[PDB]
C-alpha cells in the first residue's frame, strides 16, 4: 500500500524489539522491503563493533527450509514476515536489498551496547 | 492468513526502541495486527496504577488521526494496521483496538518493575 507506506516512511529505518518473558529479541524494517524479524543471539555473542564491517549471509536453516540471516557475529535473523504486499518482480535483488538491510541491522544492533556505555 | 500464522509464533506485545529517538515503539502480533509509536508525556511516572488501565481511543491533531491515550502518560499514535482485511464492524473494532491498547500500556509498565526484580 502506498499509503501504508507512506505511513511507515515517518518511523525509524530500524526498530529495535524486545518482550517480556523472552530471551530472544526483535526487529523491524520500515524501508523497502518491510518486514519483522526475530534476533537472536548465539552463546558466545559479544555484542561488540567489529572492526570490520559486517557482512551476513541469507541462507535456508531447518528442517523445513526457512530463510534466515547469519550476520557471522553471532546474531541472527528469522522468521522473517514481509510487510509489503507487492511480490518482488527480480528475486536475486530481492535477496541483495533484503541482505544488505539484514546487515545495516546487525551494525545497528552493535551500536546498542556502545550507546549505553557512553 | 498463511501471514497471520507467521504472527502468530512472535509474543502478542513486542516493545520497540530506536537509534536517535525518544519515542519508543510497540508491534502487537495478535489480532488486530499494527505497529505504532509509544510515546510518554512529561510528566509519565511509570509507577503501577492502583486500577486497570483504562485509556481511550480519540482523535488528535488537524488533520484527525487516531490515537490512543492510557490516561498515564503513555500514548500510541500512527497505527499501522498489519492485518488487510478491512473489519465488518467498526465498533467491535475500536473495542478491541482499545483493549490491546490497554494490554500494551500495562506491559510497559510492567518493564520497569522486571528491571527492578
Ligand atoms: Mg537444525
Amino acid at each position: 500500500s502506498m499509503s501504508k507506506n507512506n505511513i511507515f516512511n515517518k518511523y525509524p529505518t530500524i526498530i529495535h524489539g524486545e518482550a517480556r518473558g523472552e530471551n530472544d529479541e526483535f526487529v523491524v524494517h520500515t524501508r523497502y522491503p518491510r518486514f519483522l524479524a526475530r534476533k537472536s543471539f548465539d552463546d558466545n555473542f559479544t555484542g561488540e563493533m567489529p572492526a570490520k564491517p559486517v557482512n551476513g549471509e541469507l541462507g535456508q536453516i531447518g528442517e523445513p527450509r526457512r530463510l534466515a540471516y547469519d550476520s557471522r557475529l553471532g546474531l541472527w535473523l528469522s522468521d522473517f514476515i514481509m510487510l509489503d504486499n507487492n511480490k518482488p518482480k527480480n528475486m536475486e535483488d530481492w535477496l541483495g536489498q533484503l541482505k544488505a538491510a539484514c546487515d545495516r541491522i546487525a551494525a545497528d544492533d552493535l551500536m546498542l551496547n556502545e550507546d549505553a556505555a557512553d
